[PDB]
């Protein structure tokens, strides 16, 4: 869609990269909201009224094609971030979910580098990321997330997208959801947009998941009909790994009784660890609270291979066949080194409670506790805030 007059202030965040030799040095980075959470309106006389909702291809009587579509379709720059729920301090990102006045803004945000016309673009095989966090106002049923999707760099600025990543242009993942612009493009057709993800982190004080999710593309694909089904390009539900779906229940939890005690913040680290080769092999969670290292569980389950990384002898045996199917670890590590965009988000789910997070097999959840009507009971106003964001060299983010 066509920027418009309004002006886009990014928040700005300091992160670190980190060597052995020279410590977490820091490093300027800004926010930005995704494209379509921006103010989408029409052109001057069209009447009012956006340019399509989530899952859709954009409307005929504006979008009929792409290049009508870039002209009548206006994206305005948003001056306060803070009417998102997305604020800065230094090193520390505060995503709120619902506001004081009741909007449930549910803000995803992606990094930029210092320039804000390209996103910082990670390589993560051999290496680790960090970050600290508080997640003591996410009940059951919430998913703060950080993760990798590999969009394109500038967010595929074009003639038709001029905007680009400066606007948050280009978001994919491995779900392949439909949205009315792709890349900055009014889709017309109706098309998936599909790409590989890390999730690094979805998580709220009850659980901690991780996954990554494989494609048979690389970057933003397209997908059309099967393509963007379960047997298609894109793993959807990932290779997981949570505590609890391996039998291990004191590990993550609100209180002194478990090893990471969600009612105090703490700092999260993960590993790529490559093979001789240079290619994934190996991906290593362990945590840091009260300034003591806090090791990975082992699985602790019948029928599950014993370990503290999550490996492709893990993926097949807990039956992550697209996963397998779709690249397995070396393929996920071959996205990480081509490089990919991080991503930060708050969100609930209306459908299905979030049960895969934090119910049944994958946590202390019951039925319906995690219902976004029941969560706001419980924390009526939920929020995160991801701090110190820091990567480099094995060893050398904590
Ligand atoms: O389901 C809608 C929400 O999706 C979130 O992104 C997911 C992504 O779809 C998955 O493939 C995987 O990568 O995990 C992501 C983080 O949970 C997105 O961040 C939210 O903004 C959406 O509401
Ligand atoms: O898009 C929602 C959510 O899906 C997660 O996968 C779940 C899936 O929703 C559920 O139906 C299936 O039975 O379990 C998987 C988990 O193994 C996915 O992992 C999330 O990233 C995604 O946000
Ligand atoms: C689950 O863990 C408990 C505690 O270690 C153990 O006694 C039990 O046998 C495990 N169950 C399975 C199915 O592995």
């Amino acid at each position: 869609q066509k920027p418009g007059e309004t002006k886009e202030v990014h928040p700005q965040l300091t992160t670190f990269r980190c060597t052995k030799r020279g410590g977490c040095k820091p490093a300027t980075n800004f926010i930005v909201l995704d494209s379509l959470s921006h103010p989408i309106h029409r052109a001057e006389g069209l009447g009012p009224g956006g340019c399509g909702d989530w899952g859709n291809p954009p409307p005929k009587d504006v979008c009929p094609d792409v290049e009508s579509c870039a002209k009548n379709c206006i994206m305005e720059g948003i001056p306060d971030y803070s009417q998102y729920g997305v604020t800065t301090n230094g090193t520390s990102l505060r995503l709120q979910h619902i506001l004081p006045d009741g909007r449930v803004p549910s803000p995803r945000v992606y990094l930029l580098d210092k320039t804000k016309r390209r996103y910082e673009m990670l390589h993560l095989t051999g290496f680790e990321f960090t970050f600290d966090v508080d997640a003591t106002k996410l009940p059951c049923g919430m998913n703060s997330a950080l993760y990798l999707s590999e969009m394109h760099p500038t967010g595929a600025k074009s003639k038709y997208n001029p905007g680009g990543a400066y606007y948050g242009t280009g978001y994919c993942d491995a779900q392949c959801f439909v949205t009315p612009f792709i890349n900055g493009l009014g889709n017309i057709e109706g098309k998936g947009s599909c790409c590989n993800s890390m999730d690094i982190w979805e998580a709220n004080s009850r659980a901690s998941h991780v996954a990554p999710h494989t494609c048979n593309k690389k970057g933003l694909y397209l997908c059309e009909g099967e393509e963007c089904a379960f047997e298609g390009v894109c793993d959807k539900n990932g290779c997981g790994w949570n505590n609890y779906r391996v039998n291990v229940t004191d590990y993550y939890g609100r209180g002194e009784e478990f090893k990471v005690n969600t009612l105090k913040p703490f700092t999260v680290v993960t590993q790529f660890l490559a093979n001789r080769r240079g290619k994934l092999e190996k991906i290593h969670r362990f945590y840091v609270q009260d300034g003591k290292v806090i090791e990975s569980f082992y699985t602790n389950k019948e029928g599950v291979p014993y370990t503290n990384m999550i490996d492709d002898e893990f993926c097949e045996a807990t039956g992550s066949r697209k996963y397998m199917e779709l690249g397995a670890t070396q393929g996920m590590g071959e996205a990480l080194t081509r490089g990919m965009v991080l991503a930060m988000s708050i969100w609930w789910d209306q459908g299905g409670n979030m049960e895969w997070l934090d119910h049944g097999e994958a946590g202390p959840c019951a039925k319906g506790e995690g219902a976004p009507s029941n969560i706001v009971q419980v924390e009526p106003f939920p929020e995160v805030t991801y701090t110190n964001l820091r990567w480099g060299e094995i060893g050398s983010t904590y």
